[PDB]
């Protein structure tokens, strides 16, 4: 309990984000979000200090066709960092190479779209080719509908990858204002979706939970503090301090 754990995160609203500020914020100060107030209370609960690195570039983590992993995943593997602090989703193929906490947040992968229309399901979308939908390039959404065997989703997958060069976009940003500008769904996480419904009143999730997963803190493979950590997660989900900090960042307070 002396060296200064290394975080790797990533923006994402509201986990992650830049802290507005009239004066110069430095280091840690310039981020805030739910991942930041999370990880303060785990360095209380297991008594660490930390230096917040973003991944250097920019991706969640997924393999190339070699088998080769990037994003927050390759600085773990790699032991460039001591542990991942973002909505970082626990996946079978992810668990191989890198080890996470329980997890601190569940979620499905759903529809962000607009209200007021027939679409109730992914079905719904598949069946037809007027309506654009997609995923954010290269992250675990994205990969569930790549490897899918279910039919439904198969069909999805061919549609998203035979239009990839509009129908997958390279951030959640792009993907909302997509939503908002043309006629698109984003397949998105619950978290996620829930986030954006909130801001704005002509949006909606479409339909239920198209699979049942978690947010996890992600260590390298073997690392003491991954058990550690799901012990801390644990004391703050019976303190109830997980419900507080989802409603700050999703709701509004507090603050
Ligand atoms: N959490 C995912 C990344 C991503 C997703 O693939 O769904 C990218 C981005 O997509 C939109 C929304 O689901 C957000 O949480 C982000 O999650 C992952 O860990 O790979």
């Amino acid at each position: 309990a002396n060296r200064t754990l290394i975080v790797t995160t990533i923006l994402e609203e509201p986990y992650v984000m830049y802290r507005k500020s009239d004066k110069p914020l430095y280091g840690n100060d310039r981020f805030e979000g739910y991942c930041l107030d999370l990880l303060k209370e785990l360095s209380n609960i297991l008594g660490f200090i930390y230096d917040v690195k973003l991944v250097p570039d920019g991706k969640y983590g997924a393999q190339n066709d070699k088998g080769e992993w990037n994003g927050m995943v390759k600085e773990l593997i790699d032991h460039r960092a001591d542990l991942a602090v973002a909505p970082l989703t626990i996946t079978y193929v992810r668990e191989k190479v890198i080890d996470f906490s329980k997890p601190f947040m569940t979620l499905g992968i759903s529809i962000l779209y607009r209200k007021g229309t027939p679409i109730d399901s992914a079905d719904d979308l598949a069946k037809q080719t007027k309506i654009e939908y997609g995923a954010v390039r290269d992250g675990s959404t994205m990969t569930f509908f790549k490897k899918s065997k279910i039919s439904t989703y198969e069909k999805m997958w061919a549609f998203m990858s035979s239009r990839q060069q509009t129908a997958l976009v390279r951030n959640s940003d792009e993907g909302i204002q997509r939503v908002l500008t043309t006629d698109y769904a984003l397949l998105m996480e619950s978290t996620s979706i829930e986030y954006v419904t909130q801001r704005n009143c002509n949006l909606t999730q479409i339909g239920g939970l198209i699979d049942s997963k978690g947010y996890g803190v992600g260590t390298p493979i073997g690392s003491p503090y991954r058990d550690k950590i799901t012990i801390a997660i644990l004391q703050l989900q019976e303190e109830g301090k997980l419900h507080m900090m989802k409603e700050k960042w999703w709701r509004g307070n507090g603050c």
